[PDB]
């Protein structure tokens, strides 16, 4: 019955969507783009009177009225979801939508929501019109707000609004009045538009963005369209025009466009839709990632006696997106798409603050990404304004998902049309000026057909410069570029060897960095840095989604699906969180991956002797000669045998050589460490000169036989073997024991999310029962100084997994050998995750040294990252805070490894290749068990792994899992650790 | 054991307390008191990493060393108790240590607190030096912090601090590196020094004031005192006097103090302890509350060839402040004291930011309040500089209360004395040069002896030019004023009446405002107005120290002591709610009584005739010529008859008359009022030229029969008395029933927070069962259109209450006349809240109009405020949210009151004299039931009360009850009131 429940009531009395066209002060306001301190904008945020109820008969009616009193409510914060101030309930759902619930007695069924349970938020706050104001036009705009509202002033009615990622505005200049003016919204959870707004994402209500009055004359800017390219044949000469709608009621209309140094460079000036005079800039400063080059443009309206009535303005970039030969270009030049998926997300919900929106694009760029996808929906206009400015390409989207709904689809209800360009024209008018906006995306999980097709041929009609895409689109004609998303290896490789193709592979979505995650990273670089036609894509995603909350003993943890409301609400657990960074904006490991991955400077070995590197430079604008190589060599030892700094030109996407010199290694070093390091010579605001953007280490082979690492003998070492399960039970050092548990083989790791979704992987682990295993010994020989115990490894069922010998051997050092033979009975064992040793120590054993890939997390299909080298560092300082606690700090590719109190107690274990270990603050029960971080106890001791093998991580929880190569094998296979005690 | 076990343990390494000398940039920013914006401060505000334990041997020990890693810790937000941020509990109780408890295994032990159930809270967070201070030296600065702290920078012990409320200080330039800092805080809830903090407010932890650095010159302004005084003869030249500490190590000390109009007016210069040359202004702008006049004195140290090293400032007010023949005097004119206590409070816990201390001094002054005290703590630094700029004089006061503790007292204990004399040097200091400040306050609930002698005498010492009070020393010498605290009007006459005192009675805390409260308060200043030595008081207090939450169903709530932790956590229930405003400074009814009361321009209509009225100027330093008199003559229609503004001059502490003229009432009006308001000129920054600063209003007995008001007829009415209860059980207007409930007798009223203390109140009440009442009929007689009933009034037990007869009378005009006798039965009633009819109607009867005292709550011994005229109102919007629900809503003086739907149905009700009335939303049973704000719920009624009579509300909750002419009498009495059923 009522308005939101219509999926054609999206609005009523707004204006028309435009481009922002804030009235400032002063041109000098205008470069800043610092409008908010304009003397014709004020901010309606702040504490606002607010009233909750569950069901709209029992709200508040008439709250909107002057006369209506609102003293007895609270007060409420304005923007941000009122989920996160203590109302109503925060609901995490995927492909579903919260609404379509038992809870709520309701089964979806577009386009009705739910009456009775739908919830309503009315807001209030009064005002006063700054006097300077007077007889001015003044526009409310509303930046965004979930789901439906109903908005008044002083009591008028201004119309309403669904599209919760866009402003509305409506012209409330006759509805103004003297003194104190009043303001209510009443917003409804959901409404009709709701269906479009089936994001993976917190279900959230409320006013979510700022709220704000700005004030122009009679006669204004409307909107204005920019174009500023670049001329097709050599992408050198600047192409400048500019359309001006002017609104209301001599005088005349005038731009000038000037560089960094405040220089006129272009100029026009007319006496309503004003076309100026096309115009051509040669040898222009151009725009891209890596020089985001601008220039301002200012745009007064003049008194008929030439006084500067209204100033407006934006930053200009002057570049070119296309579709070129079938590959997605830059300025004439193909780009690899280095991405990533952002949200919008905060404690205080979908409300983004400027200073984490600059921190997100401060890190992103610090990682070597080039572009962000816009999430499916618009974001803050502030962060337009942030790309601009650094460089960083846009993939935006309109706010339309549907996911909750083939046949039944609301991309072919033609009933929904209304909504779906209702959604596009609002994203397109409010940034067609942006330079950092490459590529225009129709929406998201929402279905192919006849609104999609007027969509795209809409946006088509209005915008030739932008490549228009949809991934639900496929191979239809209405995409411009080919976004399947999550594709294996594989598939993009039966994509791009086809002949009848004439669109570029670029992965809308790819690698979901869900927990423990971004696996086989590696591969997918290797296609899309020898493709041609598969031009990379953007990370899922940028940050979990996820609330830090304070238990009853100061315990913090993160929060997700289920975690708030009665106990059957809706909920799809913790696959909102899939970050780079957890969701204050601290970085996971798989994040310094990508910084690997993605960085533009990559070199390999090609001469030994002379250390001589070839040098690719991935960058697209860029000569290498704006860098500045930093080199050396190291030994094992950590003793610094060669270093030096080096300074090479090389144009973009050329290849260049480089001898470093030869290098005397001693005889005394076993390995050695060539490493590159590469910086850059002038800082941008958001990286200095000491930050590493690029680097290489390659392993030198050297005669020692020993790591210079090894300890001495260091006294009387004994040992005892367990009668029953073979276990090395004791290990002492002059009497004293090292070890908190005794010695047995793993087969099972603590399901990373991805471990609990992979083919092979904590399905097959669990069902085997390997999460509990024993040793039984079938023979047990013993000397005075070894024992060889010959046992079967059985799951709690007692099946038996496996055979096992286990050789103990105490060598005339006082090191004790352990070398194990393991062998499961493939029948009926389809997998392990790893294969290796795994004990206890008391936890003071805190102290861990190795030498090994660090300082960071590493995983055989994730450890491109990372520098082998000696380190220090602490079991609490390895263990990573994923949203749901799982396997973490695996070190790879590792001599030695260390274990020792602040005494100097403890043991030095090396094997007979690289190995890779773990040492925890948690045993591996309690961390498979824990599904909250605050669940997290400690026992007094902690959890060595030592690993002949460990699988790599992959990223099943959607798309692939672990690729082949990376899988443990299942043959009999031996490998050997040994231990020796120190002090 | 450890140094928070110790009273003596008070710091170590700190600087010595000192004035603020920040060095700021520019002289142009000393002026504006801009310090934050200095490129030579840098604050350590912001997310800082934390961890929460109970008892400190669980702590995390090392977490100060730089090495330590606290990557997976939280972030708090700095400042802000941690109680307000998920952490420990939030305790509130009153002349008790919440660690004397059995929860914590602790008997009160001074010095010694709790160990094992002792809170550690460990802050620490990185930070770079500002690359530009190179060289220089910097100060740490922590604003405040509660209890004990250790501090470390870079992993370097700085030291410690007990003392929660003026600044701790250390040098750490020797400590600072290159790159990335660390800064550490240990902060135990509990250390010696609790018992020093024991006043009546939240218990609560951690870091509550700002953190910052500064940075100086090796060469510094270390400290300096100002002297701006008035030559004690005509008071009218001033007297200039500064000295300047100069710390570190050719150069000069140079000053120049600057008038409001950047002009130079006095100024020196020297080539360390710098002491300048006496100065005279003559004809100089004095500073006080009306005319908060300012200079600017800048203070610069030089090169040695004359360059500007470092520049430091501070307002200046020249004006005296003493106690001069006896009475408190600026500027030679005694002065009556019109303020409040005020504490800091906010959500966040005891930090305030600086847009709610505008609002506190914004409000306050809007309320003709003239001076604050600082509740038992110096306040926040930026408070001072408020009350300089907008004119408040601040008694200001050592952070010093021991309530917890006679002969055991820690005031005479001198192992204490090293605690009580660093408590009041660093209050001294840090406020020894603003003007604002005219009483230094030794402490508060901590008792007399040789410890506060100490702190007297050294105080005296070095302040020659401030009064020094203590409100426990009572008569003895240690105090230079009379404090006495929540004394009655009879024992402020039984002081200024005798001849041996030499020291003025003012009122340290007095007219305790809990609840609905301040009752009594026209007669606390009938003596001040009257005697020259009861110079008035503060008011206590500001603000409720609430905190607002949200329920399960979006009900929102103040909450107060046992509302945090479990069941038996220690609680003083809502006694921390003393306020003249809630929390979020929204005003309670009282608060317009004070407005009313503190008012500076007092008039009396002196000849009814020619409207002569008498005009008392009660400003200090103000001239009536700065105001403008509104006068106003209306009849009980609501027309006014004779309006007009006027403009006189009067001197401070003059009178004078004023003859407004005759002016002719028609004879249909039955009576007018002349109202009297003023208002200022010329704004200040607080208070607009339409703010009524001062009113009165005097009623003019005119010669009509009738109220404009009364219906006519409106149709045939028919009602029915009941057979048992001798009750109004219906009335009918064609049919329609009015009542929702019967017309009954009622004597009691939902206690107030007050009612529960007094000796004539609930109490009382309760325990005769008056909230319980029924009606038996002795004898009923009925005629067609009247009835008598002769009633028993009795409680719940049967007792019989009293005697009562009931008169109901139709009238010809389908009125209904209720005319009713009672009689309690004074050998075991002993006290009556209210004698009057109670009814309920149906919620739609919302609309409320009356002739009456508005348009706020009053009460008869608190009605001085408002005035009489006709307004609109609603049911809703006459509840008051007192913290816990009590009797509200109550309008006094009335001549009518009618209560109709939108349709215009309802009633018209007169009685034979000005009544009491009040109309809730909420049944008295369940208001008296509710302990919070969201226990309230509606029941579809409305509850009518007509009131004959009803108590006042005094202020017993501490100090005074209702004065004898405010309780109601228990005489037979008789009052009638007339239905009028209105369409
Ligand atoms: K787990
Ligand atoms: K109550």
């Amino acid at each position: 019955q009522p308005e939101w429940q219509s999926q054609y009531a999206v609005g009523l009395n707004k204006l028309d969507p435009h481009t922002y066209v804030w009235p400032y002060a002063d041109a000098s306001e205008v470069e800043k783009g610092t409008f908010e301190q304009s003397p014709y904008y004020m901010s309606l945020n702040g504490q606002w009177k607010f009233h909750w109820v569950k069901n709209p008969d029992t709200r508040p009616k008439d709250f909107y009225k002057p006369s209506y009193y609102t003293g007895g409510w609270a007060d409420i914060k304005v923007p941000g979801n009122w989920e996160r101030q203590g109302y109503g309930t925060a609901i995490y759902v995927n492909e579903t939508y919260e609404f379509d619930d038992k809870m709520f007695n309701f089964k979806k069924n577009p386009p009705l929501v739910p009456y009775k349970e739908n919830e309503v938020g009315s807001y209030r706050r009064t005002f006063k019109v700054p006097a300077g104001w007077e007889g001015r036009r003044v526009v409310l705009c509303c930046e965004g707000v979930i789901s439906f509202y109903y908005v008044w002033v002083n009591g008028e009615f201004l119309g309403y609004n669904q599209g919760s990622k866009t402003a509305a505005e409506w012209d409330i200049t006759d509805k103004l009045t003297d003194g104190e003016n009043t303001i209510a919204l009443e917003v409804y959870r959901w409404s009709s538009g709701a269906y479009l707004e089936c994001q993976d994402m917190w279900r959230l209500s409320g006013i979510e963005r700022d709220v704000y009055l700005y004030s122009t004359p009679e006669q204004y800017i409307a909107d204005y369209k920019v174009t500023s390219l670049l001329e097709k044949e050599h992408y050198k000469e600047g192409i400048f025009e500019l359309e001006v709608a002017v609104g209301g009621t001599t005088s005349s209309i005038a731009y000038t466009l000037k560089d960094a140094s405040d220089k006129t460079v272009l100029e026009g000036s007319r006496k309503n839709l004003i076309v100026f005079d096309e115009q051509r800039l040669p040898d222009v400063r151009r725009w891209n990632a890596e020089h985001p080059e601008l220039y301002t443009l200012l745009l007064e309206l003049k008194d008929a006696g030439g006084k500067v009535t209204e100033i407006t303005g934006t930053k200009v970039g002057f570049r070119t997106s296309e579709i070129k030969n079938g590959r997605f270009c830059i300025n004439g030049v193909p780009v690899l798409v280095k991405g990533v998926n952002r949200h919008e997300h905060s404690q205080l919900g979908r409300t983004v603050s400027k200073e984490l929106m600059e921190q997100d694009i401060r890190l992103m760029k610090q990682h070597n990404i080039n572009t962000v996808r816009n999430s499916h929906y618009p974001a803050h206009p502030y962060w337009y304004q942030l790309c601009d400015r650094y460089g960083l390409y846009v993939i935006d989207e309109a706010n339309i998902e549907s996911h909750g709904m083939g046949p039944a689809s609301l991309a072919k209800d033609s009933t929904w049309l209304p909504a779906h360009i209702d959604r596009t024209r609002r994203m397109y008018e409010r940034s067609k000026n942006h330079p950092s906006v490459v590529i225009w995306s129709l929406g998201n999980e929402a279905g192919n057909g006849i609104n999609f097709e007027r969509t795209y041929d809409w946006l088509k009609s209005v915008e030739k410069n932008r490549p228009v895409q949809y991934e639900r689109a496929e191979e239809n004609y209405n995409t411009d570029i080919y976004c399947r998303m999550y594709r294996s290896v594989d598939v993009i490789r039966n994509y791009v060897v086809r002949k009848d193709i004439y669109r570029p592979f670029i992965l809308c979505e790819y690698l979901h960095a869900m927990g423990n995650s971004c696996g086989g990273m590696k591969e997918y670089w290797e296609v899309f840095e020898n493709e041609p036609m598969a031009q990379g894509g953007c990370i899922w995603d940028w940050v979990d989604q996820s609330f830090r909350e304070v238990d009853k003993d100061g315990k913090w943890y993160w929060t997700y699906g289920g975690d708030y409301g009665p106990k059957d609400v809706p909920s799809f657990g913790n696959f909102c969180c899939n970050g780079l960074v957890n969701a204050v904006r601290e970085p996971h490991p798989h994040l310094l991956e990508v910084k690997k991955i993605y960085q533009n400077i990559k070199s390999t070995l090609i001469d030994k002797k002379n250390l001589t590197v070839r040098v690719k430079n991935w960058f697209d604008f860029s000569d290498l000669n704006e860098y500045i190589l930093h080199w050396k060599v190291t030994g094992d030892d950590g003793t610094v045998l060669a270093e030096g700094n080096k300074e090479v030109a090389c144009e973009p996407h050329a290849t260049v050589e480089l001898t470093l010199g030869a290098v005397q290694l001693p005889k005394t070093i076993r390995e050695a460490y060539l490493d590159l390091g590469w910086t850059r010579k002038k800082s941008t605001p958001l990286v200095d000169t000491a930050w590493e953007i690029a680097y290489d280490q390659f392993v030198l082979p050297a005669s020692g036989k020993v790591w210079n690492g090894k300890p001495s003998e260091a006294g009387k070492t004994t040992f005892e073997v367990d009668e029953n399960t073979g276990a090395l039970k004791s290990l002492c050092l002059d009497g004293e024991e090292l070890l908190a548990s005794p010695v047995t083989i793993s087969l099972f790791r603590p399901a990373t999310d991805n471990d609990n979704r992979d083919r092979m992987g904590a399905k097959l682990w669990r069902k085997a029962g390997l999460h509990t295993l024993t040793q039984k010994v079938v023979s047990l020989k013993e000397s005075k100084t070894s024992a060889t115990a010959q046992v079967n490894i059985l799951n709690v069922t007692g099946k038996k997994v496996g055979d096992a010998t286990l050789e103990y051997t105490l060598n005339h050092n006082g090191s004790l050998k352990v070398q194990t033979t393991f062998q499961p009975d493939t029948t009926w064992v389809k997998s392990i995750a790893r294969l290796g040793l795994t004990f206890e120590m008391n936890d003071t054993y805190g102290n861990v040294t190795y030498l090994g890939r660090g300082e960071h997390e590493t995983y055989i299909d994730r450890n491109q990252s990372g520098k082998i080298g000696i380190y220090t560092t602490t079991p609490e300082k390895m263990f990573h805070y994923y949203v749901i606690p799982q396997s973490t700090g695996n070190r790879t590719d590792v001599r030695w490894v260390k274990l020792a109190d602040d005494s100097g107690k403890g043991c030095w274990i090396e094997s007979d290749s690289p190995f890779q270990f773990s040492a925890l603050p948690f045993s591996d029960l309690l961390l498979e068990k824990a599904l909250h971080i605050n669940d997290l106890e400690r026992n007094g001791r902690i959890t060595v792994h030592l690993d002949a093998k460990q699988a790599g991580v992959g990223t099943a929880t959607c798309g692939p899992g672990v690729l082949p190569p990376y899988l443990v094998p299942l043959g009999k296979q031996t490998f050997t650790f040994t231990i020796y005690p120190v002090k």
